[PDB]
């Protein structure tokens, strides 16, 4: 049985950012990853992630401002720009309300916060970005500071930095049980056992599997989302992240999005996806890894009709898992299990969120909680929410 100050369950971006932060502070840390480092079977897949500036939630705006300098610090340390401003384009029916929000209302928020943006007509959208056949009444805005994040460069950066700082990184090892006590946490995996001062759970949608035997369960939902890669057919001037807000159809939400071009790449492929209604999974093992045929046909058919700058026959389709608070008024679960179980303060938990954009900050916070029980950042609104009735002392 090996001893560590911190054992991180999960080797995705959050786990690696946490390990790096803990190791650089001089503590003994072990990262246990069930599959391989850089795997694409969890919530982290593909080459890119979006980081918009426009929000109607004050929380997200604040998280964005606090994370920016941490990305700059990471970019400096790994000698790689990871965030690229390519723009964030929201267009279509400006009043339809969707899980992504509403254009008009978000535009009003930007007005209030002095967030700059250009308002565009259907004609402007087609001319500048190559969309075609759009209803003449579609409008939207382009927020020019919207960015796209280099996913693989970020993971390489975190892995190498954590390793250089002394973290022990182990793959192909599944944590099966955690038992916290007053002096630390006993960790069992399919390969051995370990003792930890504290454990950080950054295991994607699997958090509840390890909390269940301890009498805890968080209120988050897991969704298997479809994603397709397409070949760029025509070179273009501008290629921002885009989201098409449309009125729903009897069969689906009729919402689609594209991540935009990847500046660090040869510019050969881009990824797009449907933002359709999907029923949560009962357990992540229910995920199939097979993109839903109808959704892919709908997405490809829409690109064929409205974005001829790409070959609408996908080169590859796959899935990615989203883990989000079940209650839409909550966006992230990040704190300890202190209010959920005895000795819960010894389990630091990152349990839900649409958060690649906040990886540097969440890693720092998890590190703070694991090494000091407190963080300078206010995480009161990120409290992990229980899915069970509150009966504990
Ligand atoms: C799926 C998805 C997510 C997403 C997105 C689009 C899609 C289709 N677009 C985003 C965007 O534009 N901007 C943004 O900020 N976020 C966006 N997201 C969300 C983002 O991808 C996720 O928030 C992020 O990937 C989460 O990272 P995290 O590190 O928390 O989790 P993960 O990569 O799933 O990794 C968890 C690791 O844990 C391992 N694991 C699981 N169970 C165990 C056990 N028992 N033992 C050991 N290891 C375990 C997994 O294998 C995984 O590697
Ligand atoms: O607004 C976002 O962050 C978003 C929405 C849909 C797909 C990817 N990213």
């Amino acid at each position: 049985t090996e001893s560590y100050d911190v054992v991180v369950v999960g080797g995705g971006p959050v786990g690696l950012a946490t390990a790096w932060q803990v190791a650089e502070r001089g503590h003994r840390v072990l990262v246990l990853e069930r599959h391989t480092f850089f795997n694409e079977n969890g919530g982290t897949s593909g080459a890119e992630r979006h980081w918009r500036l426009q929000y109607t939630q004050e929380d997200l705006f604040r998280l964005t401002l606090e994370t920016l300098p941490l990305w700059r610090a990471l970019e400096s340390r790994c000698e790689r720009r990871l965030i690229h401003e390519i723009g964030s384009l929201w267009f279509g029916d400006t009043d339809v309300v969707t899980n992504e929000g509403q254009i008009s209302g978000t535009a009003a928020m930007m007005d209030k916060l002095s967030v700059r943006y250009e308002w565009l007509k259907a004609t402007d959208i087609e001319r500048r970005f190559g969309f075609r056949g759009l209803p003449r009444d579609y409008e939207g805005f382009l927020q020019p500071d919207g960015g796209t994040i280099d996913v693989r460069g970020t993971l390489a950066a975190l892995f190498t930095l954590a390793q250089a700082a002394g973290a022990t990184l182990r793959a192909g090892e599944t944590v099966t049980e955690l038992v916290p006590d007053a002096d630390g946490v006993s960790v069992t995996t399919d390969r051995g056992t370990y003792r930890a001062g504290k454990v950080v759970l950054a295991c994607g949608p699997y958090t509840n599997d390890l909390l269940e035997p301890l009498g805890a369960r968080l209120a988050y939902s897991v969704y298997e989302m479809a994603i397709a890669a397409y070949r760029q057919a025509t070179p273009v001037t501008e290629a921002p992240f885009w989201f098409a807000f449309q009125q729903p159809t009897p069969q689906d939400t009729n919402l689609f999005y594209g991540f935009g071009h990847n500046p660090w790449a040869p510019g050969e492929f881009v990824r797009c996806g449907p933002d359709f209604e999907v029923d949560p999974l009962d357990h992540p093992s229910a995920a199939t890894g097979v993109a839903d045929r109808r959704q892919m046909d709908r997405l490809s058919g829409w690109l064929r009709d409205h974005l001829p700058t790409v070959d609408p026959d996908p080169v590859r389709t796959s899935t990615c898992l989203a883990v989000l608070p079940t209650d839409p008024e909550r966006q992230f679960f990040l704190g300890t299990a202190r209010d959920l179980m005895t000795h819960g303060e010894k389990l630091v938990v990152y349990g839900a969120g649409w958060a690649f954009k906040f990886v540097p900050l969440f890693g720092r916070i998890c590190a703070d909680l694991a090494v000091e029980d407190s963080t300078a950042y206010d995480i009161s609104r990120l409290a992990p929410q229980s899915a069970l009735l509150e009966h504990h002392h």
